[PDB]
């Protein structure tokens, strides 16, 4: 199904990532950031608690329901439309979990960025970004950093068998939480809280 | 020659470093980031320069000279000094270099210290520190995290050989310098500049 295919944009693992198109990357997260959209965007997947603006709150996200993919699918796009206004040259790249990996991406680890081009020394934008309505700094504690394992691909390989896409979902939503979980760990305010995982920007990487 | 024994307290290895000494050590420097000492004793290294009160300012530290071990010696048990006043129990621990390492201690590499016992998020004071009067945060680029070789080895070693104090020294601050330089690369405020050097927490640890 041709429909699958894109024309304009391409998403590439982020260690094909090269240097340039990380570079627009580092930057445009920045500036989004910088930018209003970011931390409002960041609402829409939980706190604030957007969904119901007036009344009581409840966290936007679909979660536990067939809708789930789709939402995220949707959320994915809202992001990489916000880097493209940032004048992102590529789409956000995707973190390929289901590999093993020996270490947690460059792109993301690094704490500051060089960028040689203009001398100046700044925080990856990729690496973290801060909770504005609750001030507090985002964290990662991935308490494994174990995993190098068939498990990953076995969970989204069972996920991949089912004809049934419901069947499907509610497989691949729960792959989908290892990431989560594995990466916020004990951390409050991380990928491990619903409220709190849109902030990280590993966010984007891992729903990519 | 008894004289290098010591009865009141103990350096040891920082990965020797039990978690409950460990402890110790997050807090006691953490307090000490706090308190008036971390940042003044800091200057006693290099900028801001203290040398000369009045009148036009130098580094502090004796360096090129021999009286240069002596110096740096005394600034590492004033920090230990400080430390036990925050309420160390133990001596600072020593960064043994020549030894190859596999990765960065996790003592200083740890971004945030979760320390269970109290339920608290905060940076690890052992990571890093900021620069008071030149309003910025140090940084450490190690450009080289390659380093496992007899190299260090071959310098200590061959600065050991030499019976002349005097010869020794020379030979054994150069040595000293490369891990200056490894840590700090290429950024500006850190390990790798004599002004900036002193603020690296990683300082005191390589000192001693
Ligand atoms: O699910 Cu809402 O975050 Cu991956
Ligand atoms: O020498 Cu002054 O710093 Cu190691």
């Amino acid at each position: 199904q041709a429909e699958v295919t894109s024309a304009n944009r391409i998403r590439k693992n982020i260690e094909n990532l090269s240097l340039g198109e990380l570079e627009s990357l580092r930057a445009a997260f920045l500036e989004i950031e910088n930018d209003g959209t970011y931390e409002s965007i960041a609402k829409f997947h939980g706190s604030p608690g957007l969904c119901q603006l007036n009344g009581n709150p409840i966290s936007c996200c679909v979660h536990g329901m067939p809708t789930f993919p789709h939402w995220h699918r949707l959320y994915v796009v809202v992001v990489e439309n916000a880097l493209l206004k940032k004048g992102s040259s590529v789409a956000v790249p995707y973190w390929d979990w289901t590999k093993r990996i020996e270490h947690l991406p460059h792109l993301i680890s690094d704490a500051t960025y060089y960028n040689s081009r203009q001398h100046h020394y700044e925080t990856n934008p990729f690496h973290h970004g801060k909770i504005t309505h609750e001030n507090e700094i985002t964290t990662r504690d991935p308490k494994d950093s174990l995993f190098h394992s068939d498990y990953f691909y076995e969970q989204v390989l069972y996920a991949l068998e089912q004809d049934n896409f419901c069947d499907f979902e509610i497989q691949l939503e729960i792959l989908h939480n290892a990431l989560h979980s594995l990466l916020g760990g004990k951390g409050k305010y991380s990928m491990s809280n619903l409220d709190y995982a849109a902030f990280d920007p590993v966010f984007f990487l891992h729903h990519a």
